[PDB]
């Protein structure tokens, strides 16, 4: 139905791309109707871009879209952004758009939600990127790097702080978090290090209010247990000229403002601070935003306190800040009849010397008439007002720079600790972004060159390294050219020789005795005029010296003071004095003196040379890391929230190579696995694929693939690993987890049935033992079994029933079907176990009744016989015959009553037969009858001892 709408994207000048209903189609032309206005339009068919259906709305990973083109990528980012979803994946990398407002997406609860989660399990975020790199380092034991690309004010710095916040939270050891909830020393410091560098190295530019005027690479060192043990900070190229002058609507470093607006009456007194309008070096007067400085100053002071800094350390730094400023209040003039620089007012040099721990005279003579060394002697030379004013500015810039250098060294002293970093680190690159101002100088050339190099590092990692790895593994692959290669520009700028580049042309020019900024411009237009990335200025148009076609745009360069900013000259006389300074800080910062003194090319490294050398060191360090890219995008040029500018976002996506990176992810194989890891990981999926001992990686994987019946186009067997298309491993991990649960359920449910069927057979045997003590034992056992063995099993019935329903719902393809082991049939056999339990205990009660009915009948029987045995044997006293006359007749009278003994024989035989009658009706041990009958035969015998004593008593008597 959605497809019947015939919806397509067409180019739009205002909106970039806009929805249109495809009205009709030709081989050349196409007619569309705009969705918004209903306007009909005829346009060439090529310009039409296929649109994704609404199920792809606010898609997390763009590499999943059916139709991948500029218009859909733009629309997916725009829809996500206007929902407050600033992060989006694009194949192996992440895209972020700066909102320009506070968003509730960086809390401690959101940090916890990312921990131990897979990239697809959680929405796109900087935390997931951080987590991925952190987990990759922990598993592969490899050094990782997170690289934030982006132009000025895109969000690199803000994102960098979020990486640090994630790692400091999730990767702090039990040491440094002795007590839960309380961050320890290392965590607190690690997080207070960036605000400190931002106070001394950030400034408001037209592009960003908190612009980083230096680059930084931060290394976080971890222990073999994956816990943070230290951090190291590398800074690159501070824009030290911002200390002396700033352009329209721009400010100097923030610290300058925080100190002047935020200090107390006594701190203004002890550091000799003056109002803002009084400083020459603060080009645009008073702070753009005042009052808030008291607050920001106090925060900088507190951060410095969190770091190791002592009160004398902090005071010494602020005194150096005031000293950099005071250099600019020295009003030099010329002489009335000579160009010699004079100092008619010495109040500012009095103040400057007090703050720098020097001698006023020494300073003045060294600044105004510096002594130069030549041929084993010293020559005092005069300086003009310009020469001397330049020296002042060079000294104030060199002092701010050295203060910053010391600041970094100190943070590394606090932060850098425990070198037992466990063969790993996580590098976070935060370089100064690509920038275009009204005037682009040497500083801009240096920043833009570094942005060019990072973009090329993305090109090399995504398209060169990717494809070279396929060639190296013998995979069927034809090289794809995405047209992303920055060699022409990078080379024009940095090539040292053969045709030398701009930086090398600058180096040679400066070391020339008569060279001038103008002659450099002439040399560079002559030598480089024909390069496709260099452009000479056009007459009546470009006020600039030359243009460079950077990847992110054409930038016009004014070479004003480039020979000097590259050669970086300083007064030898003043530098020596600062080295011999009374003050501890000044002397410490000024302790290294190796620079160009007043004076083949030479033996001194230029700023260009030194920065090229430092960037190459950073590149070689990054080359031995597994990088993760974060492409920061600025929505608009107005610092406005909720205002995405399509044409600005499109340019950025274009120079960044965002679509090409996504395409190399869909067209290539982004996931690779070693043969040993594949076999080990997915052997539950192919139980009978590999036989016995195979002793081989490539073939063992080849048999498993064959057994899995995987699509040929979803994988490629290489020389050491298997390459897969995106999402193939993620689905095998779910299939393996499915089989793991299926195997565990099948094992337990088979053991449960084996147990309940064995106990059922023990409950229905009907053989208790014929003893009351045996029938008691069966009752004692069953009652314990009901409250010892039963409960755990009953619980296993409820546990497996839950597991089965959870594994059923989990299958998002074929549902598990097992035999006789369904949870419903587990219930039906357990109900039969309980039905056997009731019928066992009841048969035990009936048995107990009967067994005790038999014991009563036996004791009644044995008591009767015992009395019979006793009476008949006590009757043995019949033997005595010792009597006289008159005793026999009395005995014969007592023998008559004794014939009432049959009265016993009537009752006893009547009782025994009744006992034995009751017995028969139940159970039988009738050996008894033989017993009583023999006692009846023994009773007859004594019945002969009746007549045996009657006849023996019979005597002759009466004679
Ligand atoms: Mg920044």
């Amino acid at each position: 139905e959605w497809t019947a709408r015939r919806l397509v994207w067409v180019p739009s000048e205002l909106h970039g791309f806009e929805a249109a209903a495809l009205r009709d189609e030709g081989e050349e032309e196409a007619e569309v109707e705009l969705a918004e206005s209903g306007r009909r339009l005829r346009l060439p068919r090529d310009q039409i871009q296929r649109m994704n259906p609404p199920k792809f709305s606010k898609a997390e990973d763009m590499a999943e879209l059916t139709c991948l083109n500029e218009a859909s990528v733009l629309h997916n980012l725009r829809e996500r952004y206007y929902s407050g979803l600033i992060y989006t994946y694009s194949g192996l990398f992440c895209v972020v758009i700066n909102p320009y407002k506070q968003l509730p997406i960086y809390t401690e609860a959101i940090v916890e939600m990312y921990r131990g989660k897979k990239r697809h399990e959680v929405p796109p975020h900087v935390y997931a990127v951080t987590e991925g790199a952190y987990r990759s380092m922990l598993q592969d034991r490899e050094d990782q790097s997170i690289l934030c690309t982006g132009e000025s004010g895109a969000g690199k710095t803000e994102n960098t702080k979020k990486v640090i916040q994630y790692l400091a939270h999730v990767a702090s050891s039990p040491k440094g978090r002795k007590e839960p909830g309380v961050p320890g020393e290392l965590e607190r410091q690690l997080l207070q290090a960036n605000p400190i560098l931002e106070a001394f190295g950030n400034a408001k530019t037209v592009k960003n209010d908190n612009s980083s005027r230096f680059g930084k690479f931060i290394r976080i060192n971890f222990d073999v247990a994956g816990y943070i043990v230290g951090a190291n900070i590398e800074t690159y190229l501070l824009e030290k000229s911002r200390a002396i002058r700033q352009a329209k609507d721009e400010c100097s470093f923030h610290i300058f403002y925080q100190l002047l607006g935020g200090a107390g009456e006594q701190l203004k007194a002890d550091l000799l601070l003056e109002p803002c309008s009084h400083y020459r070096f603060l080009t645009n007067g008073p702070s753009s935003s005042p009052g808030q400085e008291r607050e920001l100053f106090q925060e900088t002071l507190e951060s410095l306190r969190v770091l190791g800094f002592s009160h004398e350390e902090i005071i010494s730094m602020l005194r150096m800040v005031s000293a950099v400023l005071q250099f600019g209040n020295i009003a030099l003039k010329r002489e009335r009849n000579t160009d010699q620089a004079t100092m008619p007012d010495n109040t500012a040099a009095q103040k400057l010397c007090r703050l720098l721990g020097l001698g006023v005279t020494d300073f003045s003579r060294a600044l105004l008439t510096p002594r130069i060394k030549v041929g084993r002697d010293y020559v005092q030379k005069a300086q003009t007002k310009e020469q001397a004013d330049f020296a002042l500015e060079a000294l104030a810039k060199a002092t701010y720079e050295r203060l910053f250098r010391w600041l970094v060294l100190r943070l590394n002293r606090a932060l850098d600790r425990s070198p037992r970093q466990g063969a790993s680190f996580l590098g976070i690159l935060d370089i100064a972004g690509f920038e275009i101002f009204q005037l682009n100088s040497f500083e801009q050339l240096c920043i833009n060159y570094t942005n060019e190099k990072l973009q090329q590092l993305f090109n090399h990692t995504m398209f060169v390294l990717e494809q070279e790895e396929y060639q190296r593994e013998g995979i069927p692959w034809t090289f794809l050219d995405f047209g992303l290669d920055l060699q022409p520009c990078i080379d024009l700028i940095e090539r040292p020789a053969n045709p030398p580049g701009l930086l090398a042309l600058l180096d040679e020019e400066c070391w020339f005795p008569k060279a001038t900024d103008k002659s450099f411009v002439e040399k560079v237009a002559q030598e480089q005029g024909g390069h496709p990335k260099f452009q000479r200025p056009r007459h009546l148009r470009d006020q600039a010296d030359f243009s460079v076609l950077h990847y992110a745009g054409k930038v016009d360069y004014k070479a004003n003071e480039w020979l000097m900013k590259n050669m970086d000259p300083l007064n030898d006389n003043v530098a020596a004095l600062l080295h011999q300074s009374t003050d501890r800080l000044t002397a410490e910062i000024w302790k290294d003196v190796e620079g160009i003194v007043g004076l083949r090319r030479g033996m001194f490294r230029t700023v260009g040379q030194l920065y090229k050398e430092s960037l190459s060191r950073l590149m070689a360090t990054l080359s031995n890391t597994n990088p993760s890219f974060v492409r920061c995008i600025v929505p608009n040029h107005e610092k406005r929230a909720g205002k995405l500018e399509p044409r600005l976002v499109l340019d950025q996506l274009r120079c960044n190579g965002v679509l090409e990176g996504i395409r190399i992810c869909r067209q290539g194989f982004p996931n690779r696995i070693l043969f040993q890891e594949f076999r080990q990981r997915y052997e539950i999926l192919t139980p009978n694929a590999i036989p016995k001992g195979f002793m081989d990686g490539k073939q063992a994987c080849e048999k498993m693939i064959q057994a899995l019946e995987l699509d040929p186009n979803l994988y490629r067997v290489g020389q050491s690993k298997i390459f897969f298309r995106a999402g193939v491993l993620a689905q095998l991990e779910e299939e393996r987890a499915s089989e793991q649960t299926k195997s565990d359920y099948l094992k337990r449910a088979n053991e449960l049935v084996q147990w309940i069927n064995d106990k059922q057979a023990s409950l229905e045997s009907r053989d208790f033992g014929d003893s009351i003590e045996s029938v008691q034992s069966f009752m004692n056992a069953h009652k314990e079994y009901k409250k010892t063995e039963k409960p755990p099993k009953g619980q296993e019935v409820s546990e497996l029933e839950a597991i089965y329903n959870s594994l059923q719902t989990k299958l998002r393809e074929p549902f598990v079907a097992p035999a006789g082991l369904t949870p419903n049939e587990i219930d039906s056999t357990w109900s039969a176990l309980e039905k056997a339990e009731q019928e066992h205990a009841e048969a035990l009660r009936i048995e107990l009744k009967r067994q005790k009915k038999i014991a009563v009948l036996l004791q009644k029987y044995n008591r009767i016989l015992k009395k019979l045995e006793n009476w008949a044997t006590t009757k043995s006293v019949y033997l005595g015959s010792n009597e006289t006359g008159d005793s026999i007749t009395a005995v014969q009278a007592k023998l008559k009553n004794l014939e009432a003994f049959d009265g016993e024989c009537q009752s006893l035989e009547g009782q025994s037969n009744s006992d034995l009658l009751s017995i028969l009706a139940q159970l039988t041990e009738l050996n008894y009858n033989g017993v009583p009958e023999l006692t009846e035969r023994k009773d007859t015998f004594f019945a002969q001892q009746w007549t045996g004593v009657k006849s023996s008593a019979e005597t002759y008597k009466n004679t």
